[PDB]
């Protein structure tokens, strides 16, 4: 997998973000995570402005496919999104913000790893999982 760069657009939610990609704009659902909704679950605004401060504060932002299919059905890029070298559906699903979701279409390249910081978060009853 590569990672190519990208320019915030602008923060939607927990699982999504607007980038300009390739010179275009685009919107992007973060892999392997489930946050909580806010249109308003629990946790849900929590998900949404922790993404919008991690990305919006980035120097770089950078997308990276994986070896699945990249786009869902309703035109999202399907992406590990990265903030100055720092994975955001890990931090995610790191600080308990987010559940690590079923794998979707052979996107599973770094389904263990969020497993594990999953597993982290849980064990510390971290917001979702208090």
């Amino acid at each position: 997998l590569h990672k190519e760069p990208a320019t915030l657009i602008k923060a939607i939610d927990g699982d999504t973000v607007k980038l300009m990609y390739k010179g275009q704009p685009m919107t992007f659902r973060l892999l392997l995570v489930d946050t909580p909704e806010t249109k308003v679950e629990k946790y849900g605004p929590e998900a949404s402005a922790f993404t919008k401060k991690m990305q919006e504060n980035a120097k770089k932002i950078e997308v990276e496919f994986d070896k699945g299919q990249r786009t869902d059905k309703y035109g999202r890029g399907l992406a590990y999104i990265y903030a100055d070298g720092k994975m955001v559906n890990e931090a995610l699903v790191r600080q308990g913000l987010a559940k690590v979701a079923y794998v979707y279409k052979g996107n599973n390249t770094h389904e263990q790893l969020l497993r594990k910081a999953e597993a982290q978060a849980k064990k510390e009853k971290l917001n979702i999982w208090s």
